[PDB]
């Protein structure tokens, strides 16, 4: 468990637990939470909509943060 799962953690404002989960499923950076299609975010266990755009929000707060 290192980078990317603390970079979730972080700047997503989540459980580590369940910044694990993302990596696991295949995800690696902020760019993919804020910027992929709903559709394919809705396909891993214990998300639903409302939670993916929350969290798709604050990636995107989080990038342009980082930009600076
Ligand atoms: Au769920």
């Amino acid at each position: 468990a290192h980078a990317a799962i603390d970079t979730f953690t972080k700047y997503l404002d989540i459980d580590e637990d369940f910044a694990t989960v993302l990596v696991e499923e295949g995800f690696s950076t902020l760019e993919e939470l804020a910027y992929v299609p709903m559709k394919e975010l809705l396909e891993i266990e214990g998300l639903d909509e409302p939670t993916v755009e929350a969290l798709r929000e604050r990636a995107k707060n989080a990038l342009a943060t980082i930009a600076q």
